[PDB]
């Protein structure tokens, strides 16, 4: 279902926000930021193109 | 608050540690600066409260 998708998608999002409170606060290093946002900017990928899909 | 507030400098030292953090980002940069730029307020916002508070206390001693 769409809307599934759609705050599965939100909840991504969210996980963006937060790791950056995260390392502001000095949580973790640099290096690993940056592994973690493109594992999360990979998921968004993956969840944005269902919803490309969907057209029918 | 009998020198326990000596802790809101502490406080200000904190924020300031995020700020050098933030600028971190800001020079590896490919964090979206709209994205860096609100976080960026916001600190820039707590120090300049913080510091308002400081400067009253300093005052309020005589």
């Amino acid at each position: 279902e769409l809307d599934s998708l759609n705050e599965k998608l939100k909840i991504e999002h969210a996980k963006k926000k937060r790791l950056f409170d995260l390392y502001i606060n000095g949580s973790y290093e640099v290096s690993e930021l940056d592994s973690m946002m493109n594992d999360i900017d990979a998921q968004i990928n993956y969840y944005e193109a269902q919803i490309e899909a969907n057209e029918e």
